[PDB]
């Protein structure tokens, strides 16, 4: 009995790394439990409406680089070691 | 019995790293439990409406670099070690 | 019985690192428990409306660098070690 | 040699009647005459851009009439007579 | 040699009647004459940009009439007579 | 040689009637004459930018009439007669 959007339950030694560049309209998390209930002579209505995110959106990204090195975007790195060596490189630029 | 958006439950030795550049309209977290209830002769209405995020949004990013190195964006790094060595590099620029 | 937006429950030795550049319309956290209740001859209405974030937003970022190194954005780093050495570098610029 | 948007030229005994409920983006009137001109070694650019009128427009008109007579809209009437009689009726409501 | 938006030229005995409920973004009137000109070694740029009128406009008109007569809108009437009789009625309501 | 927005030129016995309920962003009237000019080694830029009228405008008109007669809007009437009779009625309400 549990509901998650991005989580974890009943875990040992957890390592989590995350990153987002998102535009979410509705990220609603709902747990609806309905037990032991009676409806003699009744009208019931439940709803979730218009989960729109964006309209008429204009986005422009221009990158002009001459003899250089730039980093743009989203990056996530996670690493665990009991013993040893971990050599990890992401989005690196070496210029000579 | 629990609801999460981005969390964790019943965990030992947890390491979490996160980062966002988001534009969320509605991030509502709801737990609706309904037990032991009667509705003789009644009208019930429940709703969540218009979870819009943005309209008519204009975003522009211009990067002009000459002989350099710049860092833009979102980055998250998490690392755990019992014993040993961890060499991790992200979004690095070496120029000579 | 609990609801979280970004939190954690019943954990030992927790390390959390986070950072945001967000524009959230509604980040409401709601726990609605309804037990032992009667509605003979009644009208009930519950709602959450118009969770809009932004309209007509204009954002511009211009970066012009000549022979340099600048850092822009959101970065989060978390690291835990029992014994050993951790060498972590993020968004670094070396120029000679 | 002349340019008009809604006008008249070299006329005798003119009668004009007009009415609008318009939403025009660009109603620009341009007369561009280019004579006796030289362009040795040159770059020339001329332009008209983004003549947008409206975005994300919401318009609602509700008319609820019980046993009545209402007038809505745009009406234009023009009449000329040398001799005689002119009987003209527009958008009339007779109730008994 | 002349430019008009809504006018008249070289006319005798003119009668004009007009009425508007407009929302114009740009109603610019331009006369550009370019004669006897030289451009050795030059760059020329001419432009008109972003003639937008409206964004995110919300307009609502509700008319609720019971046993009556109302007049809404734009009306223009023009009439000329040398001799005689002119009977003109517009947007009239007779109730008995 | 002349530019008009709403006017008249070289006319005899003119009758004009007008009325507006407008919201104009830019109603600029420009006459640009360029003759006898030289541009050796030069850069020329001319422009008109951002003729926006309105953003995020909300307008509401509610008319509730019971057994009456009201007049709303814009009306313009013009009439000329050499000899005779002119009977003109606009937006009239007769109740008995
Ligand atoms: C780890 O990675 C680095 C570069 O990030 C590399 O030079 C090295 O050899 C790797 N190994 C160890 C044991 O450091
Ligand atoms: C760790 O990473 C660095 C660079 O970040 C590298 O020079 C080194 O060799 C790696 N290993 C150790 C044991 O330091
Ligand atoms: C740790 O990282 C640094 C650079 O941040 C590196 O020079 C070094 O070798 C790494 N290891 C140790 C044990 O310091
Ligand atoms: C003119 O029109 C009216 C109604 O508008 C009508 O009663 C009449 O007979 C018409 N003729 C004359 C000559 O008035
Ligand atoms: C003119 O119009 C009126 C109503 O507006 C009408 O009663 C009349 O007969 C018409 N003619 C003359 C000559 O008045
Ligand atoms: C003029 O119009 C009126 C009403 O406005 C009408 O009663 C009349 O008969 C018309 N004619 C003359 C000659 O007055």
């Amino acid at each position: 009995m549990d509901v998650f959007m991005k989580g974890l339950s009943k875990a040992k030694e957890g390592v989590v790394a995350a990153a987002e560049k998102t535009k979410q309209g509705v990220a609603e998390a709902a747990g609806k439990t309905k037990e032991g209930v009676l409806y003699v002579g009744s009208k019931t209505k439940e709803g979730v409406v218009h989960g729109v995110a964006t309209v008429a959106e204009k986005t422009k990204e221009q990158v002009t680089n001459v003899g250089g090195a730039v980093v743009t975007g989203v990056t996530a790195v996670a690493q665990k070691t009991v013993e040893g060596a971990g050599s990890i490189a992401a989005a690196t630029g070496f210029v000579k």
